[PDB]
């Protein structure tokens, strides 16, 4: 049907059909009379997977012979979403499979909807890891994702009575056809025990052994025949384990619980033992695998020329003392040499500056669980602090601030401080976030070693985030400028010479309309609720957090409502406000915010006076495959974090790419996006970082905004008095109390500018042609936000390897 | 190479090779340079499984259209062993796969050794269930095995320092290519809750739901293209389960523990809740599946014409109140009609008379776990006892003996009494065992309903137990009489006219020699110990139990040893005594017996005076695939249970079929075997059942045998005094104490006759030609012990269906 989806050849379509029928028969043990759509999804899924393996096998063979430097991306999170469509797209099989399945009398899109999301992460950091793997495979790097095969991923969110309910995400119930178990490469991981000293060094003894079994998932590059590996470890008990009898077998579960469930806290640290175990387990099994591959080429001077390890936040920071451990205690290198190898091998990415999100492990935990690693850490700290003392003699305060060991209540280990000391490079994830690291939380570190600190502004893969979710837009872009932009997103600049092209304007606007129609029906079919598709689609989707200021959004919504009710017969640009995201199960405020949003909907959506003019919808179970649907349908993207709090953001980039305009603050990558498109093409409002500091110095008093802004006073009174919850008039006391007395994020400070900026959006929306020309100018300057650009900079400036766009032979 | 192994056609061999290479590539994601033997086993395993599916699909289709009565075999045990060779044999693929794999440069036998045993049972009852499924598929019955998919089967036994150590049997580590998960037919099973009464009947409410997910394993008939189904349920938590958050997800394991491990007690009841849960779970999910298949043809009068349920011991006896429950509470039939349907549907097989093996569930357990089923049981009992009262008015003692409810200490439910009351047929498993049921433990029941009681003497499948484990013997038999005996084992009678054929005598003896050579090397390769292959191979393999009297065997061994030492330079027929079997983890005596046997070996096997004349070996980890190796290699089969205790035995039959002679007591099926071969062709010794009763009436005093038999006195003194354990002189005090003061099994009473009978065996062994002619006479009369005969009688006399030998189309 559409050209960017590839050739439907007569040979290929005929081949696909025969293999589909083969799998239905041999693999699924079914035939046409008893097959459900699920069986059809699987038969297609095995058929498409067949095209990967040949490529997968020769990619691993190529690396064996060429021996390039390997990149190891360690993350506790890989937020992959669905694999089938992405695999078709990267293999150029999409139209052929559509044809093949149409001829068998099936609808391929209906089949895609059956695949479970791999929800092996929380939000932005997990999903960046997914974009990175796609980009790495596309740029031909010999790269491996390593993580944990969680049996349950982020919980499924249901709303019952307006409240979030959590339900276990049993994503493996039906099988995962993409993974290949590899029990032959199972590795021991050790816990507890104690440290013995001998003539020939320290020894770690009396340990419990947990086994780590790997599962490999293929990662296809874009049309280049490269297929890389994402290897995820699963926990397994050894067979003499605990080995009265029945109970011993049942207790094998204690050891396997390591890989059972993903922790659902995002931007918040929770110091639980089970979490530390997961952190050690991924790092222990991964380093053994790394060292094993290295030995199959004695000589560790060359280890940094053959190995790069990227740490995704501090979650795998134990890589650092672990590699010291293996090199010092097992390979018998001296300290100084092992340390040089370590620093040269590891590099660290920070993702946040929020103090509650930083990992600070109690010493009593590490002592019990990892007694040797604690020793190594004390030794790293001592030698590090001697470089500090010697560079800043007499500065005793610097020493306590820079220590990897926090003193106080309970002693803690600051894992960020460890990652900086043991890495040759530390990066933030957007330019402003990188400067903030240098000026604030890591300033001492930066003065010590300026050369370690870099920026690598985040990006998204245009394969998933454009070609896959938005074929309509991809196609019309391809009609004008060719297909080459799919792996060179800079080429979208050529779209600027079409900003005054009448036919392009109508096409860009036609695609948005279609996506809106499609999403509007998806709302009615799968969740039974009605939206006007002619309204502006105002969407905020991201995890629920105080810093992300969904509350700011709520206050605007209430304002629009109170303005309609005051002057009912006045024209207002109609809007569908959609807000979605999961709250971490123990984040009480976040749960309250979800309840507020649905309460606003209960009132606004049933006011006959309001009519079709304002709708508020909470989008349940926001996840990757729901993002692929709502994002193409959006007109307005809300990125309204308090300046200085959103390290980068990546949702923002998805929306710029897919033809929504952005309202947001000068925060994170918003700054670079407005810089690329021009500030006039962006709706910027509110305090800058500097204003926030000015307000902190003198103190934030929210009463001041409540006394001066009668529109805001009225909202608060309505909140306090039971307007939104007539059966529990005091239901929202916590929210009001917080807003009034301890808002760490200054919601009221931005309120006025926000509402005013929002009237400018409605005004531009009244002029469709000029709304669309602004859209064209956003889309055409989103090139910089491709994760291909991001990974090319990591490759040249951190890893020391060169990308290449070159096909391997088929 | 050998004809009973089928055609190696040029088409088939070429096909097998291309599919093997396909699986190695697509399914295993490997190629020739990195493949291990394990990968080769799997590639063959998937290739052979491909030939099953077409047959599997049309067998299930045939049953749908013909609608024959279905047989449902419920068992908590299916002791399957390995599947690959058995599948080749029943499909006639064996020579073709040998060829195909030889041409790829592999050794197929070396590949077969990699397959894990499916050890989903304990011993004789579990393995009978396996023979039955093969026979049922071979005789074309529409039959389903139903059970539990245990994640760990019978433990692997290791001997450390002569003691049994247990190790978890992780049979699924590497995958099971034979099973097909069927998550689409998952069914709820309920526990706990309470009973509510309404206007329209009893209701079971507030229950915990456990989900039962089925796995289907194909069961191929012999060369008839029938493929039946063995369906095994796995336990799964529902998704709102327990649903602070982390702990809720981790606790999903409590529900899944139901299918985690097989209980390892054989001939011994253990009243643990987890066991009762497993019993209910298999019966609850199975009946729903049965009723579902029945509805897809309102009318339950015809249920018994479309459904038969066989209960394998009382482990699934809850089928009876469960079917009452569903029919009465859910389908709303009246009691009397539902009961008639139940009785007409169910039938019950007893496997033992040992009082400690009988299931007697505490009432307080059933009350908590299954409150409704307890009510139904009380109602069954009341109405049953009114038929007793009315048939035997005034007999108050009969009433208390026949009650399903035992009074006493704690009230219990006698599950045997329940199975008899709710079944139209009750059978023993050998003729003598069936008479013993009628005369002793079930006498009251028999006087009430004589017509329920039947016999169905056990059998073994000649596919596994001859063609598969002993191709040598199968072949030479086939040379003389054709192939037809493989599914009509009666034809072995024709072998009698060859008892004086010189060439046959030499062939039968050549096969035994080869099997002995092969097994003797298997001992050196895989367990590093040396045996003379010219010795008589004296083997006792079966679970370790006091009633099986391995101790009797031990006393003979010590006697032979003390006789060699007394007159060292006298000729004795040399022997290799092998004894093997697992002890249940809490059966202290059984563990002591294993230790005794290895202690005897430590002494006997290192006495230079003894030399090559006597060796004692304990065969570690006795299991199905070890039975397939030792049984063909045996000369002497030891079946020496105290008369009246071995319900039937089936090891005995394996040995008769494979050319060993039998020494044993007139117990179980030994009686029918000696009757078939002639008593002169069998080494019978010891008390009969009647002698045992005579000795009980007057009392068993073991001191009497110790005072009169100086050879026995000396053994006991050696035991007591530390001869066999010089570092713990009192190590065996428990065994001696037991033997002397409370032997429920009268080891000494049989000792004299045993030793004398054993000299007769050595004497026949000195004359090879006459030993072999006796062998030929055993083999030729083993026909009756085929499970095809057993199942044909079940079919005609219990189930009301006719067998057929007819091919389905290919
Ligand atoms: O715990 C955390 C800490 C940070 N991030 C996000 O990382 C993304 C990837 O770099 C950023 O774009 C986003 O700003 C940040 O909050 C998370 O998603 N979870
Ligand atoms: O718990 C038990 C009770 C009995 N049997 C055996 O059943 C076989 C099959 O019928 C019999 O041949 C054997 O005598 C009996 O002990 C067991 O294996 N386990």
């Amino acid at each position: 049907q559409i050209s960017v989806r590839g050739l439907a050849g007569v040979e290929n379509v005929t081949e696909l059909k025969k293999n589909f029928n083969r799998h239905l028969h041999f693999t699924l043990v079914k035939d046409r009379n008893v097959a459900t759509p699920r069986d059809y999804y699987f038969a297609l899924a095995h058929t498409v997977r067949d095209h990967l393996v040949g490529r997968w096998i020769r990619t691993q063979q190529h690396y064996y012979e060429k021996d390039p430097k390997r990149i190891y991306y360690l993350s506790l999170e890989f937020y992959m979403g669905r694999t089938l469509q992405n695999t078709m797209v990267n293999l150029a099989l999409e139209n052929a499979c559509d044809e093949a399945t149409y001829q068998l009398g099936l609808d391929m899109e209906e089949l895609e909807e059956i695949e479970e999301d791999a929800g092996l992460g929380n939000g932005g950091l997990g999903r960046l890891a997914a974009c990175f793997l796609d980009s790495m495979a596309t740029l031909g790097l010999a790269a491996y994702g390593y993580g944990i095969r969680y049996e349950f991923g982020i919980f499924n969110q249901k709303i019952c009575g307006g409240w979030q309910m959590e339900e276990a995400d049993d994503w493996l119930r039906y099988g995962n056809p993409w993974e290949k178990a590899r029990p032959e490469f199972t590795l021991p991981v050790h816990f507890y025990g104690r440290v013995e000293h001998t003539s020939q060094g320290a020894k770690w003894v009396d340990t419990q052994v947990v086994l780590a079994m790997p599962y490999d998932t293929p990662v296809p590059g874009y049309r280049n025949n490269v297929v890389n590996t994402m290897r995820l470890w699963s926990a397994k008990a050894p067979n003499d384990f605990n080995l009265g009898y029945i109970q011993a077998v049942l207790d094998r579960n204690l050891a396997e619980n390591i890989s059972r469930v993903l922790y659902p806290n995002d931007n918040f640290f929770e110091g639980k033992e089970l979490r530390l175990k997961q952190e050690y387990f991924v790092v222990a099994a991964t380093l053994q695998d790394i060292i094993r591959r290295f030995k199959s080429s004695t000589n560790f001077d060359a280890f940094p020329d053959k190995v790069a390890i990227q740490l995704n936040d501090t979650h795998p920071s134990l890589a650092i003392p672990e590699l010291m451990r293996v090199l010092v205690d097992l390979e018998r290198l001296d300290w100084d040499k092992a340390w040089e190898v370590t620093v040269k091998t590891c590099a660290y990415t920070n993702h946040t500056v929020l103090p509650e999100a930083l990992e600070r492990w109690p010493v009593h935990l590490l002592e019990t669980l990892l007694p040797r690693h604690l020793q190594i850490i004390y030794e790293i700290n001592q030698r590090f602090l001697n470089r500090v003392a010697a560079a800043f003699p007499g500065d005793v305060d610097r020493l306590r601030r820079m220590s990897l060991v926090e003193e106080g209540a309970v002693k803690r280990i600051n894992m960020a401080h460890l990652c900086i000391a043991g890495s040759h490079a530390v990066n933030g994830v957007a330019r402003i976030h990188s400067e903030i690291l240098k000026k604030t939380i890591f300033k001492d570190f930066y003065e010590l070693e300026p050369h370690k600190f870099q920026n690598k502004t985040n990006g998204i893969t245009p394969r998933r985030w454009l070609v896959l979710c938005n074929p309509g837009l991809a196609e019309i872009i391809a009609e004008r400028i060719g297909e080459e932009y799919i792996s060179d997103l800079d080429q979208l600049r050529k779209l600027l010479s079409y900003v005054d092209d009448e036919a392009f304007i109508r096409d860009v606007a036609k695609v948005k309309q279609e996506n809106k129609l499609k999403f509007a029906a998806y709302l009615e079919r799968e969740y039974k609720v009605h939206i006007n598709p002619n309204s502006l689609f105002d969407v905020q989707v991201k995890r629920i957090h105080e810093y992300k200021r969904q509350l700011l959004n709520c206050l605007h919504v209430i304002t629009l409502y109170n303005r309609i009710k005051k002057e009912p017969n006045k024209f207002v640009v109609p809007r569908t406000v959609m807000i979605g995201g999961k709250a971490a199960p123990g984040y009480h405020m976040a749960k309250m915010i979800i309840k507020l949003i649905t309460a606003i909907g209960d009132v606004v959506n049933h006011d006959p006076v309001v009519g079709d003019r304002l709708r508020v919808i909470f989008l349940e179970n926001y996840r990757v495959s729901l993002a692929e649907k709502v994002i193409p349908a959006a007109d307005l993207s809300e990125q309204i974090s308090t300046a200085g709090t959103e390290a980068s953001g990546t949702g923002n980039m998805k929306f710029m790419l897919n033809g929504a305009l952005t309202i947001g603050t000068m925060d994170g990558a918003n700054v670079e996006m407005a810089e690329e498109a021009g500030e006039e093409n962006f709706f910027i409002f509110g305090m800058r970082v500097e204003d926030v500091d000015r307000l902190d110095q003198r103190g934030y008093n929210a009463q001041e905004y409540y006394d001066r802004i009668p529109e805001l006073r009225q909202i608060i009174e309505q909140l306090s008095s039971g307007f939104f919850s007539p059966k529990q008039p005091d239901l929202f006391k916590d929210i009001v109390n917080m807003l009034m007395h301890h808002d760490r994020f200054k919601v009221f400070a931005d309120y006025e500018e926000y509402v005013k900026c929002q009237e400018r959006v409605s005004a531009l929306y009244k002029n469709p042609r000029e709304w669309t020309r602004m859209v064209i100018r956003n889309i055409a300057t989103s090139g910089k936000f491709s994760s291909d650009r991001t990974i090319a900079q990591y490759a040249r400036e951190i890893w020391g390897v060169e990308p290449s766009r070159q096909r391997l032979p088929a």
